[PDB]
């Protein structure tokens, strides 16, 4: 049997940088929801102990992906503790739909459903908080995804409260340019200093993203794209980029600026979701 397995994007609403740690990674506070959009991930189960991810992501090599090293993961802790079931094994392919970097956390986001689908499919039986120990290990993105709720986060990402932003529909457009998330953290010019501030007052004020100056200024073409966008409706960088979104208050307008876009925003629309599709399958 072969189950299906939703992997969705996530869009960062609004983004602070309020300091950093020692070991380099900054403190934030930031504001997680769901595209109803992404990978389908399917897994067909072996009964030989192996792991194979039969579907390369373009320029991933197999044993750095992140699906395979979120299988490897969960394989080796349920074996630690005794919870893997003898010649526990997978076959994982992906419709990858998902640009590979741009912020909207497709690699971090095939983790967290591979990490719950053989959590599932294996009977390890690993609860919500020790799945998402294992998955901050893999990427300070990846523990919202295997939660599954919109979240306010702070901390590096993983300190998260659930709340529920509106769900609006996005034009989400990926100018053509990678963006290295490093790049972005280490620009001296970068906001470390932005005031920590409470749920209730980062939801009365405009929401902004404190990497967006940075990205504008440096690519050109998130510049491009983010000036074609705000003539239409409020648009913001989302993650470090190089992906920015439109917000909308119907699937109508999203879809009629969609129409008219050069193909060079390399866009398209999706629903904000405060229940990760990942979860709503896991009914
Ligand atoms: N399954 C995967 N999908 C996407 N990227 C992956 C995957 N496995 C490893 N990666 C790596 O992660 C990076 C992209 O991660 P991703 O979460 O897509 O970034 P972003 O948040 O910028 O979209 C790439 O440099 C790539 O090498
Ligand atoms: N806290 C971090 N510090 C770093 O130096 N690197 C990565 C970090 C992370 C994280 C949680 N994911 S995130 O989406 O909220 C974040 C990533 C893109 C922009 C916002």
């Amino acid at each position: 049997m072969r189950t299906q397995w939703p992997s969705p994007a996530k869009l960062n609403l609004f983004l602070y940088i309020t300091g950093q740690r020692a070991d380099g990674y900054h403190t934030l506070q930031t504001l997680f929801q769901f595209l109803d959009y992404g990978d389908t991930i399917s897994i067909e189960l072996r009964d030989d102990g192996d792991i194979r991810l039969l579907t390369p992501v373009e320029g991933v090599e197999h044993e750095d992906n992140l699906i395979v090293r979120a299988a490897r993961l969960l394989m080796k802790t349920a074996a630690d503790s005794g919870r893997l079931p003898t010649g526990s094994g997978a076959n994982i392919s992906i419709d990858k739909r998902l640009p590979v970097g741009g912020g909207l956390g497709g690699g971090s986001s095939n983790a967290a459903t591979v990490l719950v689908a053989l959590n599932h499919l294996w009977q390890c039986g690993l609860s919500m908080d020790e799945l998402a120990e294992m998955g901050l290990t893999l990427g300070a993105d990846v523990p919202v995804f295997v939660r599954g709720h919109a979240a306010f986060a702070e901390g590096v990402g993983e300190i998260l409260t659930p709340v529920d932003p509106p769900e609006k529909w996005y034009l989400v457009a990926h100018p053509g340019v990678s963006i290295p998330t490093p790049v972005i953290f280490k620009d001296p010019e970068l906001p470390r200093n932005t005031p920590k501030r409470s749920i209730e007052t980062l939801l009365k004020c405009e929401f902004s993203n404190d990497c967006e100056v940075i990205a504008r200024k440096r690519f050109r073409e998130v510049d491009a794209v983010l000036s074609w966008l705000l003539e239409y409706a409020p648009s913001r960088l989302t993650g470090t980029g190089a992906c920015v979104f439109a917000e909308f208050d119907t699937e109508s307008e999203a879809r009629q600026v969609l129409e008219q876009a050069p193909e060079w925003l390399n866009g398209f629309v999706a629903k904000g979701v405060n229940l990760s599709p990942l979860h709503r399958a896991m009914l």
